[PDB]
């Protein structure tokens, strides 16, 4: 329910820098990165925290090293579950581990809100699947 | 944890890697409020709102976590935990004192905040 077609695809990166965009840019950034948090809201949204390292030994991660993004309203949800339940467990897998991401600025509410493109369960399985061979 | 000092850029805030022992105050806006199951609060306050063609980046809000039950418990009083406390708090100032909490993400947290003392900040406000 967003127009990306016009986005030009870029391989930026720096998650310090996105999370300080102000402007809403007509850009999908590619993004490799680890995801370290999952939190589920019902049926209708699902956060996912994502940073570009995981912190060295007795170190820890500032808010703006950790890109939030959100999968948000039942299409959405659905879209990214296709024939799978909406569980805790089913994201366990990814916990601690790099997956690719595409990602943009959805906006709202005038808050800025980072969202995925094509993203779904099957596809991030398929991706762990890959690593692991 | 021990230096008060005086902070206008939440921004800032949001880069700081490593804990420190201050406490910072800050003068903002409550623009989100967020309960989690009696266990938890968080509430997202920004410098300045929006003007009227802008938004608001993730760097620019800071997320302060009242966080477990003798917390929330502390922050309520004698008070019913419900959405509609906050209406009242949402997009206007209020002053909080805030310090960074150890996980391995840092998490902000407030000091000696209560529902009451907001409600009075408000009525100061209101004057």
């Amino acid at each position: 329910s967003t127009d990306i077609t016009q986005y030009e695809v870029v391989e930026d990166h720096n998650i310090s820098q996105l999370n300080h965009l102000q402007h809403l840019t007509p850009k999908i950034y590619v993004l490799n990165v680890y995801i370290i948090d999952v939190e589920i809201v019902y049926d209708q949204e699902i956060r996912i925290k994502v940073v570009n390292e995981l912190p060295l030994v007795g170190k820890y991660v500032p808010p703006v090293d950790i890109l939030e993004v959100y999968i948000t309203g039942k299409e959405e949800v659905q879209n990214f579950l296709g024939d799978e339940v909406l569980t805790m467990d089913i994201f366990t897998p990814l916990l601690n581990e790099t997956s690719r991401l595409r990602v943009f600025q959805r906006p709202s509410d005038r808050i800025i809100r980072w969202s995925p493109i094509e993203c779904t369960i099957q596809e991030l399985r398929l991706q762990r699947m890959f690593r692991l061979r």
